[PDB]
């Protein structure tokens, strides 16, 4: 067991171990904050996660399980990976406190704009969420506040999930999960991307909705409102109601709208930012899409390992989810 130090850092009590100095605030929100820090040991910068009393309810507990199991999983070049975990417990009993830690990769719109830096930015997100997505995980949370990048413009996804330069979840969100229009698949994923890489290529964001009636205004300005086909899709009754009340919006030309951009990029917005989401690419099939072809690999392209979410249907209490996930701190090996 290291040597532990305490410091205080914006009203929250940091205990870590001395090899991780410097601690600097990054972001803070319910469910805990996070630092950058620098690791003595490596001489490497790091990102350090504080979970805010992780094992104080039910909700927190099996949050804290499930972020814990997600994160010792997740093994690939554009998803965030478990360099340590701790906790300044010595046991089961006093274990009150979890951290977790990542090497420090730091979007805020890599050094210059081009066609080729947007290509090579949204083919690394949809290479990390093939394999999200091959782990049975929806992400439902991609937003610009959610990648890391480097100088070499290399990328990967992470969820804060802190419940946090303004940066609003329902700006990336497809329209089926925010209105609960029916049962939703992992392409909600695709849609949060296909409004990252309009943003790229505009300088703007897309759809800026200050509420979810005004979000829903914007989208279907773009993408017009659903037809008949689609509307019988719309399983929610009180939400088929509501569109059908509305102002019909004819879909847009995208290659308006899109002015000057590769043709190949504009072909690829039409097919993630469709509502009907039976019709919407995967992250596969957009790998595959001609705008990366100075990229693609398909054997390069991995995906998870299987990973057992049997967890989830657990119905158990907070002492219970508390064990599970000392064993997981306890049971850590950190990577080569
Ligand atoms: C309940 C819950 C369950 C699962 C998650 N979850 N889900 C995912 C997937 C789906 C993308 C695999 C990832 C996560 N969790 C995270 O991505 N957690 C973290 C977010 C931000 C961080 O640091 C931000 C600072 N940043 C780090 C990179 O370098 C630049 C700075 C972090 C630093 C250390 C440790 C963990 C961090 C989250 C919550």
């Amino acid at each position: 067991r290291p040597t532990f130090y305490r410091q205080e850092l914006n009203k929250t009590i940091w205990e870590v171990p001395e090899r991780y100095q410097n601690l600097s605030p990054v972001g803070s929100g319910a469910y805990g904050s996070v630092c950058a820090a620098f690791d003595t040991k490596t001489g490497l910068r790091v990102a350090v996660k504080k979970l805010s009393r992780p094992f104080q309810s039910i909700i927190h507990a099996k949050r804290t399980y499930r972020e814990l199991r997600l994160l010792k999983h997740m093994k690939h070049e554009n998803v965030i990976g478990l360099l340590d975990v701790f906790t300044p417990a010595r046991s089961l009993e006093e274990f009150n406190d979890v951290y977790l830690v990542t090497h420090l990769m730091g979007n805020n719109i890599c050094q210059k704009l081009t066609d080729d830096h947007v290509q090579f930015l949204i083919y690394q997100i949809l290479r990390g969420l093939k394999y999200i997505h091959s782990a049975d995980i929806i992400h439902r949370d991609l937003k610009p506040s959610n990648l890391a990048v480097n100088e070499d413009c290399e990328l990967k996804i992470l969820d804060f999930g802190l419940a946090r330069g303004y940066v609003a979840t329902r700006w990336y969100r497809a329209p089926e999960i925010m209105l609960n229009w029916m049962h939703y698949n992992q392409t909600v994923d695709i849609w949060s991307v296909g409004c990252i890489m309009a943003e790229l290529l505009t300088g703007r964001t897309l759809f800026p909705g200050t509420d979810h009636i005004d979000q829903l205004k914007l989208i279907l300005r773009l993408v017009g409102t659903p037809g008949a086909e689609l509307l019988k899709k719309i399983s929610s009754e009180s939400a088929r109601n509501y569109i059908q009340s509305l102002t019909q919006m004819p879909k847009m030309n995208f290659a308006n709208v899109f002015i000057g951009a590769n043709p190949l990029a504009v072909d690829l917005l039409e097919k993630m930012l469709v509502l009907d989401s039976d019709k919407r690419i995967t992250a596969a099939q957009a790998l595959a899409h001609a705008y990366f072809a100075q990229y693609h690999d398909p054997d390069d392209e991995p995906v998870a390992d299987p990973y057992d979410q049997s967890f989830e249907s657990r119905d158990l209490l907070i002492d219970e989810w508390k064990s599970l996930t000392y064993d997981e701190v306890i049971s850590f090996v950190p990577p080569p």
